[PDB]
């Protein structure tokens, strides 16, 4: 009973962009940003670009690829897509541009600017795209607001799949990060989509602080004990009962009486259709929308572009 996975991926000629900037090194390899012009289209498209350096005995192509089948086979407004990838001297990937960064970031340096309206439509996007990515059976055992791109400040999508994993018709796997982990994570090593519901109540918490460090000087060790005692994180201050209650029932340790993301969606949706009820904020404003650099006539946004 498991469906035949049908996605295409796309390879892309390396003559089909050019790179611009880079965006950040280190770690695996370098992201780039740039533009995909495929030949013969007439469309320029906004792309970042993510390449293995000195993939000359790496073997973690075998990670990167793994990252490439997870990001080929989602489809949702409110997921990253791979756009294909590219088979040069180093594998590299290809996925549309989010030009405002991750949201740990944005919400660091706009955290003068950020209304209610702002931060419980995100919390709403972020549940529609972990609710999309448990219908297609995905646990993503890393969410995380640094793991979250802003497209616009109105627009923001899950990425980083490279722990995902694709459960059958409870995933023990054997570097983690442990702040964000529910309980049977870390002790069980067991993953579920709720696992992933209690990342999402940590992950809630990240922008209610504006970007607090979750257990901010406490040892990584020690958390396995503090959670036993009964002990969560604190109330953030903008927080209302309201808003800090379904933080709260996301960090419970029977995993099944913790919130499905369908309902998440809900409850969240609710608060957005009020937001100053649900979090205090001093002076609740306004957020931005940008073309750049070079001729900017036919330049498509990767959501308006779509080949069958
Ligand atoms: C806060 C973490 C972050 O990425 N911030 C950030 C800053 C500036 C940007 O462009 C203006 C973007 N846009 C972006 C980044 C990625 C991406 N990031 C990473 S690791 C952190 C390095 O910061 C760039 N990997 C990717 C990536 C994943 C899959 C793929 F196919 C290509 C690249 C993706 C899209 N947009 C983010």
């Amino acid at each position: 009973g498991e469906a035949p996975n049908q996605a295409l991926l796309r390879i892309l000629k390396e003559t089909e962009f050019k790179k611009i900037k880079v965006l950040g090194s280190g770690a695996f390899g370098t992201v780039y940003k740039g533009l995909w012009i495929p030949e013969g289209e007439k469309v320029k498209i906004p792309v970042a670009i993510k390449e293995l350096r000195e993939a000359t005995s790496p073997k973690a192509n075998k990670e990167i690829l793994d990252e490439a089948y997870v990001m080929a086979s989602v489809d949702n407004p409110h997921v990253c897509r791979l756009l294909g990838i590219c088979l040069t001297s180093t594998v590299q990937l290809i996925t549309q541009l989010m030009p405002f960064g991750c949201l740990l970031d944005y919400v660091r340096e706009h955290k003068d600017n950020i209304g209610s309206q702002y931060l419980l439509n995100w919390c709403v996007q972020i549940a529609k795209g972990m609710n999309y990515l448990e219908d297609r059976r995905l646990v993503h055992r890393d969410l995380a607001a640094r793991n979250v791109l802003v497209k616009t400040p109105q627009h923001v999508k899950i990425t980083d799949f490279g722990l995902a994993k694709l459960l059958g018709a409870e995933y023990h796997a054997e570097k983690v990060p442990i702040k964000w982990m529910a309980l049977e994570s870390i002790l069980h090593r067991i993953y579920t989509h709720q696992s992933d519901v209690w990342s999402y109540g940590v992950t809630v918490w990240e922008l209610m602080t504006f970007g607090s460090k979750p257990y901010d000087g406490i040892p990584a060790s020690e958390i396995s004990s503090i959670l036993e005692k009964g002990e969560r994180l604190p109330q953030p201050p903008i927080c209302t009962i309201d808003v800090y209650m379904i933080m709260v029932k996301c960090w419970m340790i029977d995993a099944d009486s913790r919130p499905k993301f369908r309902e998440l969606i809900i409850e969240f949706s609710k608060m957005a259709r009020d937001p100053q009820r649900y979090l205090v904020i001093q002076g609740d404003m306004h957020l931005p929308s940008l073309m750049d650099e070079e001729d900017m006539d036919d330049v498509v946004d990767a959501d308006e572009y779509l080949i069958p």
